[PDB]
């Protein structure tokens, strides 16, 4: 892209969108435009350089660029929503929630490595339909996963995986330990992105908030592994589950996308002869209530209890949820 080392009219105004790195409510739509579809890419790469991560961890940057562009590359362009403007918008999301004052100093360097790549692979090569279709069409990714986790054990598979291909190793000169300790926690943070553990994942993380205990700054104190993996857990769980959070302008679009790919595997279901699964049809479909109903279970529940975890750290967002809510409620047709 560069021209004699003075910036490109686009470029430029890219990097002007990119000062808005830690902010909620990026132009993440914007940058995917004015990146040329690279939104991961230029993120991850501005959230690296931001964090100081390549220095810490001794990442050459054209590793870095390289691994990226793969990455990104396996993400599918002709998915509606879980894409590689997801994936950026996840890592995004999960970069800001780490800043946040209740957490300051919290994690290790390598405990935030390892949640911004977790979340930059979390959908990796993700088909545009869930895992209980990939189960009842008797898949061969369900075949392989034995039914359990299928989508999110092939995120993990995938997003190692490339790391092997040609100057792709951006952990090259990380320890062993380091090299271990980050395998294990990327699994167990990508493994309970898995929607079919948000129960779980929630009633645990309420025990922690009942039983929460902070420092002498209002920070807040994390003894054992077991406490640390299921904040970063939930944390980049939350990051997944976003959207509601955001200015409306974005949530909106967020949600047209996963209607669109929803409605397309309800599509590919019909064809079949199988029942259409919840959400998915588009002749029976009421996407308003829907989304009330998805805020009123399963986001707000989340999300409050997360800015409990953090108070009042999170008050803004979860105020735009609330307002957000009350806009679809307002639009439920009479
Ligand atoms: C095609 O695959 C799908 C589609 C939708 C869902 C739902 C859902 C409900 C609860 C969840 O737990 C936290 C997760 C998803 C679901 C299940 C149900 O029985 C009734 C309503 C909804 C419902 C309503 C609104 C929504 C979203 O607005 C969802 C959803 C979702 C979803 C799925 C995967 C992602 O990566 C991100 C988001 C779901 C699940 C799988
Ligand atoms: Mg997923
Ligand atoms: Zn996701």
């Amino acid at each position: 892209i560069p021209r004699f080392g003075v910036k490109t009219e686009q470029e430029d105004v890219l990097a002007k969108e990119l000062e808005d790195v830690n902010k909620w409510g990026l132009h993440v739509f914007r940058i995917a435009e004015l990146s040329g579809n690279r939104p991961l890419t230029v993120i991850m790469h501005t959230i690296f350089q931001e964090r100081d991560l390549l220095k810490t961890f001794k990442i050459p940057v054209d590793t870095l660029i390289t691994y990226l562009m793969t990455l990104e590359d396996h993400y599918h362009a002709d998915v509606a929503y879980h894409n590689n403007i997801h994936a950026a918008d996840v890592v995004q999301s999960t970069h800001v929630l780490l800043s946040t004052p209740a957490l300051e100093a919290v994690f290790t360097d390598l405990e935030i490595l390892a949640a911004i790549f977790a979340s930059a692979i979390h959908d990796v090569d993700h088909p545009g339909v869930s895992n209980q279709f990939l189960i009842n069409t008797n898949s061969e990714l369900a075949l392989m996963y034995n039914d359990s986790s299928v989508l999110e054990n092939h995120h993990l598979a995938v997003g190692f995986k490339l790391l092997q291909e040609e100057n792709c190793d951006i952990f090259q000169n990380l320890t062993k330990k380091q090299r271990q300790s980050l395998r294990k926690m990327v699994i167990d943070i990508v493994l309970a992105t898995d929607m079919s553990k948000h129960m779980n994942l929630l009633a645990d993380l309420k025990t922690m908030v009942e039983t929460k205990k902070v420092t002498s700054s209002g920070v807040l104190l994390l003894d054992n592994y077991s406490d640390r993996i299921q904040v970063l857990q939930n944390m980049v769980h939350c990051a997944d589950l976003s959207n509601p959070t955001k200015p409306l302008q974005l949530y909106r679009q967020w949600t047209d996308r996963i209607m669109e790919e929803f409605f397309r595997q309800g599509d590919r279901e019909r064809e079949r002869g199988m029942e259409i699964s919840p959400m998915c049809d588009k002749h029976n479909a009421s996407v308003e209530k829907s989304q009330v109903g998805f805020i009123d279970y399963i986001v707000h529940p989340l999300w409050e209890t997360w800015a409990d975890l953090v108070h009042p750290d999170a008050q803004d967002i979860l105020d735009t949820l609330e307002d957000n809510r009350e806009w679809y409620q307002s639009t439920i047709p009479q």
